[PDB]
């Protein structure tokens, strides 16, 4: 197979400084914080990921993997590690997403949200998905909440604690136990632990389906046991009443039982930007930073020799 000739950055504590948490889950603290790299004269706004409190061994292991992945990827639409800090605690550095995750965003503006917004994200999640199926990667956990907002015309696909990388003549990743995201799991991965850039395109259309919604849960109060039955009845997500039949019909595809059959990546790339030509056509909706911000430079404009 190609040797990853990715460089994995070591960035010192005294290079970076904590402002506010962004988010304090069972599993860390992210924290918002700027970046003043060696002496180059920038401020870069980033999010620093550090591993809860404690020095569990088993946890530095899952750090370090989804490190792996994320400095693995360059993408305009794939969120890339800007670095990691060896301290007492494992810190991943990225780029800061002022505008948060995409489910929060959608329903915190779903009165502010229009159809080109809608369709302009859905080709976005396509083209980046797209690029990590080229890359050989399978996400496993594709949905709102792992797609973060740079600017509301500028999304990303972020999360890698889950992803893994296939390569040469391997067509599918078998898993272990673990908890995974059922509701937004493929037939064959819920029954089979058989995950493939097909079983990813399932969590695409369950993805388009929370935005259409403007971030409804879904199978809002059905348990994950349940869900498996409910597939393979032939049960599916309800139409948005914002998605003619036309998106709809986009989002059934992904959720076919066999893979094969699901569009890929490249085609959802094409379809949504038809339909991104003329939004109104495909979606009905009515009526459709306290420092010196001198030397402030975003991530996407520093760059050091690749
Ligand atoms: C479980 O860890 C996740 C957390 C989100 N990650 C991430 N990846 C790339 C960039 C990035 N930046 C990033 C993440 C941000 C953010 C600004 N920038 N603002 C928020 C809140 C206020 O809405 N978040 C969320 C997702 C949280 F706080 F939970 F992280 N964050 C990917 C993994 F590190």
């Amino acid at each position: 197979e190609a040797p990853n000739q990715a460089l994995l950055r070591i960035l010192k504590e005294t290079e970076f400084k904590k402002i506010k948490v962004l988010g304090s889950g069972a599993f860390g603290t992210v924290y918002k914080g700027l970046w003043i790299p060696e002496g180059e004269k920038v401020k870069i706004p980033v999010a620093i990921k550090e591993l809860r409190e404690a020095t569990s061994p088993k946890a530095n292991k899952e750090i370090l993997d989804e490190a792996y992945v994320m400095a693995s990827v360059d993408n305009p639409h794939v969120c890339r590690l800007l670095g990691i800090c060896l301290t007492s605690t494992v810190q991943l550095i990225t780029q800061l997403m002022p505008f948060g995750c995409l489910l929060d965003y959608v329903r915190e503006h779903k009165d502010n949200i229009g159809s080109q917004y809608l369709l302009n994200w859905c080709v976005q999640i396509a083209k980046g998905m797209n690029y990590l199926e080229d890359r050989r990667l399978v996400h496993r956990d594709l949905a709102a909440r792992n797609v973060l907002v740079k600017t509301p015309q500028h999304v990303k696909i972020t999360d890698f604690g889950l992803a893994k990388l296939l390569g040469a003549e391997e067509k599918e990743y078998h898993a272990e136990g673990g908890k995974v995201p059922i509701k937004w799991m493929a037939l064959e991965s819920i029954l089979h632990r058989i995950y493939t850039h097909q079983s990813d395109v399932w969590s695409y259309g369950v993805t388009v389906w929370e935005l259409m919604t403007f971030g409804s849960k879904p199978y809002d109060g059905i348990p994950a046991s349940e869900i498996s039955s409910i597939l393979e009845k032939g049960e599916r997500l309800p139409q948005p009443p914002i998605c003619t039949i036309d998106v709809y019909m986009i989002m059934v595809k992904c959720w076919m039982i066999d893979a094969d059959s699901r569009p890929k990546f490249r085609e959802l790339i094409i379809e949504f930007s038809k339909m991104a030509r003329d939004p109104q056509r495909y979606l009905v909706i009515q009526g459709d930073d306290e420092e010196d911000m001198d030397d402030v430079v975003d991530a996407d404009e520093y760059l050091i020799p690749q």
